[PDB]
């Protein structure tokens, strides 16, 4: 596409996009153009408004475009074109990506006792309500645990809420602990999209 | 009053105030209370909306209060109170003051020729369209010119636009230049509400 400002908008929160260069109050010669999941190619929005788009996006007295509640379908490109009283044309170009922060991740069904030298199911971590999906990762004493490595196996699962489209992630961690290691290791789970959300650590005990 | 967050809102621009602690989507147990120039003491706004207030301020799906175009009469106090799913009450308290930036100040009717030793009309400076009024100040070589001093006299005039309520300021500067000084001094005028807006300097000639 063209040079744009990248906007990240939270699902459910309002979004205001400025039409740069426009008159501060009506009358204004401006046009908004948007191409999102709600549109078949470009849709033109006028200051006069009207029609179904009035429940979704309206042009404000100052010429900004306002979306009361951003949803998944508003991902896309939003463009404004305006004229001054002087006569200069100004263009504004936005790449809108939407997001939702899931709830705090949770470790469920954790093991109390690992046996060094064999593979062990450590636990299952669950994140609910993210958009885009994101990923779950595991940590040992603060160091990141890399899958397909030192007897570390991770399996993951993504599910979509049938109506909101928000993702629920489930991650299963299996380790083979090393004979002669920390007999009380600390495992955590973190969600990464924005900062990271970490779980409460689990501290199982190992046969050495 | 009580402890509040101070909000400065530009006349003509939208304003969104977050109702902290509220659920991100309906159903929500929340109330907005506002006391501004549009109200006789407190006015309560509900998520259901309705009535004349729908042309002025509405409660968004996330419980924020939205004002499409702030005006002078929206100065005052905006309060929210909410219950989350856990059950805690959260309060949000805002003191909203509105403002407008005037256009660039201009020197009109400047003198090209001053005579040192007598009082001289240097010029007249004009600012249009501020809220609150603000004040005009004069500068000599970049250093601020203080009234009631070395033959420095300033007279000022404030006018109100009969429909928008915005202020137009007019300032007249009179100096008594000093014999033996800069024979080509530089005078500017600045508006102070936020940064300061300065005029193009005027450079008269002084007969020492
Ligand atoms: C009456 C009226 C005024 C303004 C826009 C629309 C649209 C529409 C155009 N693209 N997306 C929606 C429709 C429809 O979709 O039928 N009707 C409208
Ligand atoms: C109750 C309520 C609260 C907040 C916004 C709206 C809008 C609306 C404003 N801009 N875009 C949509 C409409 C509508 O007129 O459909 N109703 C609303
Ligand atoms: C590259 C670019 C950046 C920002 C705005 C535009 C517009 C445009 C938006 N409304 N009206 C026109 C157009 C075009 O449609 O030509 N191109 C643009
Ligand atoms: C201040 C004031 C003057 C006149 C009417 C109303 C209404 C109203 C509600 N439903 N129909 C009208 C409300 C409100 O309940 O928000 N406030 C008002
Ligand atoms: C009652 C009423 C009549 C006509 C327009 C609006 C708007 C509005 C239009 N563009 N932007 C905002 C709002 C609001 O969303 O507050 N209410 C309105
Ligand atoms: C001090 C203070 C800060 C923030 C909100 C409130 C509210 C209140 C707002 N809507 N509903 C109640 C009240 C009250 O009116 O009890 N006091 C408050
Ligand atoms: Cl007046």
């Amino acid at each position: 596409g063209a040079m744009a400002q990248n906007i990240t908008a939270r699902i459910g929160e309002p979004l205001v996009l400025k039409c740069k260069g426009a008159p501060k109050k009506p009358p204004q010669r401006l046009e908004w153009k948007l191409n999102t999941g709600r549109t078949e190619a470009w849709k033109v929005l006028s200051p006069q408004g009207g029609g179904p788009w009035d429940s979704v996006a309206r042009v404000l007295p100052n010429g900004s475009l306002f979306l009361p509640a951003v949803g998944i379908q508003d991902e896309g490109i939003f463009r404004c074109q305006a004229m001054n009283r002087n006569g200069k044309e100004t263009k504004s170009n936005y790449r809108v990506r939407v997001y939702q922060i899931p709830g705090k991740p949770e470790i469920v069904d954790s093991a109390s006792e690992l046996t060094a030298g064999v593979p062990n199911k450590v636990g299952t971590c669950v994140s609910e309500g993210s958009y885009p999906a994101g990923t779950l990762s595991w940590h040992l004493d603060g160091k990141p645990l890399v899958p397909n490595e030192k007897g570390v196996s991770v399996k993951e699962q993504t599910r979509r809420h049938p109506e909101t489209g928000l993702f629920t992630l489930q991650s299963e961690l299996m380790v083979t602990p090393a004979r002669g290691g920390d007999p009380r290791p600390t495992f955590s789970c973190s969600f990464s999209p924005h900062r990271a959300l970490r779980t409460a650590p689990i501290q199982p005990r190992v046969w050495e």
